[PDB]
RNA sequence: UCGCCAACAGGCGG
RNA sequence: GCCAACAGGCG
RNA sequence: UCGCCAACAGGCGG
RNA sequence: GCCAACAGGCG
């Protein structure tokens, strides 16, 4: 078994679809990446810890890259105009049962679902209103 | 219009379902909580800004509950047994187009998608093996 | 739901009746006003937060103008003359449940009731004896 | 006549109905309790004071108890494990008329009719939106 | 009802319309946005406050952008080569019914109206004489 | 051309429209005034200039009188709770042409038009909701 | 709260 | 960068 | 007399 | 608690 696999990061239909696949996990930090320019790439990182004596914590980050060609002096190179970069950190007490778990993943996903709040506001380069 | 409105947090079928609705929306703070005591209640709030020159930086928070009962002296209070804390933040730059925002909440959204690693790992105490 | 929608304030039988409607919601105070100047209006705003750490409070105010010999759509001064202010403050503890706070509103609306003391004080110009 | 009589709180249909009684008048402050021990009594106090030239004031405060049994040094005492408290202000200028006091009692009466925004949105835990 | 609502901006007879729709109410300043990057997006923002005991003030900001592709460190990017700025302030007694407010709208309107003095100076690059 | 001639400010469909006319163009300040006392009348200014290197600025200034229980041609005081003032500052770049000016011009004429958001705020003696 | 200026919900002088 | 009782705390 | 907070006829800042 | 070029920086 393992979960340190490769996965679908953008599901942009069944075509357009950006994948990222395993490339390091040194010192308990793993990470994926998308095929291609490292410099074009889509990164995600992921790691748990016990952040003290009653709470293990997640650290999950995400880079969207914003794919562009740079051109300076006649030579041009594929690079990223800019990056997108969410960063998130999820805490959970040990007495937590899977049960509890599987709630808290369900939370982050109905946060996310389309048309709720969150993501139309972001989506729209909007806050609440 | 509005998207400060009340949604589903949580999907638990059609009956257990958890909603949050909004309760306060102070010094730019967007909050929503879910019915009942609000002392074993579920807590989402968003507020974004401009973190610098070029970027908006939106952070999100969630807070899931573990419902229970305190009893002390004799007299029992309903009250949460502890909580799971996340805590997130996006930074967009302002040349981000709405296309580009979708594509980040696309990405926000694989990565939590049934199946995947990370949400597999969370919903099983477990991390990346 | 969705609540802030207009309503009858003061019922005089479907004929004279004095209807507020959302007038503003700045810094979610959420605002209500009768078709009327805004110095001659009647008003009422609404706004909940967590007064402290065991304590949610909310805050309600209410502006009733003085009809006897008023010229509408006219100048009065001064202001203080011609107005009434009823400023509530109901605080609930965090462990108040739905079922809890229904009472705490049934309680305010027998403290108000037609032939109770206080509104019969009031509507008297009177106090208690 | 004499307005210091006992009244309905809250009805809860002939069963279960809370009454207070005059109880104290001392400095001027009409007083009403429900028939309990003074440690878990519904109170309802109430005063009149001339504020400014052309003002006067009405105070009014209830306290809606949340009754419990606790346990003190092996013995079991009668006591409220919180308190909601109600806490408004009225200021009426010396120039209006009954009829205009009449409107201000109807329009607070219409404020917390059942079915109306802010008694919907107290009774609901939550805000108004 | 609600007023907050997406409106069009620019007229441009149906073909290269400019909308702006909701995008944020932080803070009690309404703000409507262009579907564009936030760099190239035209901007309204909108906010009554009570300046005095006697006076309501509006505040009202526009936001023209020139859209234009820049090439920073050999990349292209979304930006404005410069922008216009409407700002303006308007403050209505509190002794101002509807009407007296409709006529303030219409007076605006008017001093805007195609082949008034006011509107052709500007689209001429000139004053007035 | 000649741009300060007489217009229509307030269109009330031909009859009972209020027409303002040239009073005065002391400093380049162009002025219009109805046929009005000049404490009723409805006033209008208008005056630009190089604002900064590379800013021009026009500012533009509305007087409406308050008309409902107005007393034609009598002393009403105090004049701030007659009047309603208007101020406008529009900042165009040296570089926009008139087609961008144009452009600017329909921003603001949309920005006023009836049924949009503004303008019913405004009428309504409301903000944003 | 008045006068200015701006890169525009900000800055300077009153 | 970390911690938390989480719109808060320390480097 | 205005803004807050409370264990609520009391406390803090104006 | 914030910022970022983001498994990094300052209080």
């Amino acid at each position: 078994a393992s979960n340190f696999t490769q996965f679908v990061l953008v599901d942009n239909g069944g075509t357009g679809d950006v994948t990222v696949a395993p490339s390091n996990f040194a010192n308990g930090v793993a990470e994926w990446i998308s095929s291609n320019s490292r410099s074009q790439a889509y990164k995600v990182t992921c790691s748990v810890r016990q952040s003290s004596a009653q709470n293990r914590k997640y650290t999950i980050k995400v880079e969207v890259p914003k794919v562009a060609t740079q051109t300076v002096g006649g030579v041009e190179l594929p690079v990223a105009a800019w990056r997108s970069y969410l960063n998130m950190e999820l805490t959970i007490p040990i007495f937590a049962t899977n049960s509890d778990c599987e709630l808290i993943v369900k939370a982050m996903q109905g946060l996310l679902k389309d048309g709720n709040p969150i993501p139309s506001a972001i989506a729209a380069n909007s806050g609440i209103y």
